[PDB]
């Protein structure tokens, strides 16, 4: 049914009028605090801010604010975290995030070099013996492990709270080979990557939500909790080709503005919900 749909708007060339009526039909909520004068070198993007009601707050007294999201999908029993590329200033802030939500895994979409500039911190250790410390957010993260692939990469990470010596395992899952113009062609290394993650458990209900990133955390980052909701949705409802795509995003934009950023990006999130129903 997806299909036959996808399919209309493909002969038509409707993506763009869709992706439109999305932008317009899209909630619009304050960003107050993002938008606070000592906010501003805590933000990537002047234009990519987290909602007042749904961002993420640290626990500490001084600045609570992190440029992140709680994406909470109530009837697809999932939530995610929608953070932006951390920058060299904030990367105590987003460890002080993860660990403070509980969170068990990390998925990057991006790399720190996209399009010829810098688009993400070097928040992770790239190297065991090199450990980091974060002394603004009190956090020790050392890396354990690296597994790497031709698609994806998935690290073993320690966090540990300097204050109480407590430890964590985090998985960190990085997406490595997103083109550097457009969308995949194909959607199936990026659905890989997808059940992978989920293979992990790291989205599991026992655990706080998943981060999810890529350099403004609404693009790629969009599209990864856009597909991963829509299959839930196909699995759990009695009436699977009941999933309006359109729908389920502009339900996850009450969370987080301008998630997909283009119509080649919305038409790809449609392959990838087609085919990753396919192979469930
Ligand atoms: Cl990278
Ligand atoms: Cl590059
Ligand atoms: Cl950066
Ligand atoms: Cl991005
Ligand atoms: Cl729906
Ligand atoms: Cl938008």
């Amino acid at each position: 049914e997806m299909e036959k749909e996808f399919e209309q708007i493909d002969k038509s060339g409707s993506w763009a009028a869709i992706y439109q009526d999305i932008r317009h039909e899209a909630s619009d909520f304050p960003c107050r605090v993002a938008k606070l004068p000592k906010n501003k070198n805590r933000n990537r993007y002047r234009d990519v801010s987290p909602f007042d009601h749904s961002r993420i707050k640290l626990h500490q007294e001084d600045n609570d604010y992190i440029n992140a999201s709680l994406i909470k999908m109530e009837e697809a029993q999932r939530s995610y975290i929608l953070t932006q590329g951390p920058l060299p200033n904030t990367c105590g802030h987003f460890w002080e995030m993860v660990w403070e939500q509980k969170s068990r895994g990390v998925v990057m979409l991006n790399r720190v070099m996209e399009k010829g500039s810098l688009k993400c911190a070097q928040y992770w250790p790239q190297k065991e013996e090199k450990e980091m410390i974060f002394e603004d957010t009190n956090l020790k993260l050392t890396l354990i492990s690296e597994d790497i692939k031709s698609a994806a990469t998935v690290r073993q990470l320690e966090l540990e709270n300097l204050t109480t010596q407590e430890t964590r395992e985090i998985l960190h899952f990085h997406y490595t080979t997103w083109p550097d113009f457009g969308v995949p062609e194909s959607p199936a290394s990026f659905l890989n990557f997808l059940f992978k993650v989920r293979e992990s458990g790291s989205l599991s209900p026992e655990h706080g939500p998943v981060v999810v990133h890529c350099s403004a955390g609404i693009g790629r980052s969009g599209t990864f909790c856009l597909a991963d909701t829509c299959l839930l949705l196909m699995d759990k409802r009695k009436d699977p080709s009941s999933v309006d795509i359109k729908k389920v995003l502009l339900e996850m934009r009450k969370f987080r503005m301008g998630l997909i950023q283009t119509a080649d990006q919305l038409r790809f999130s449609y392959l990838a919900v087609i085919e990753g129903a396919k192979f469930i």
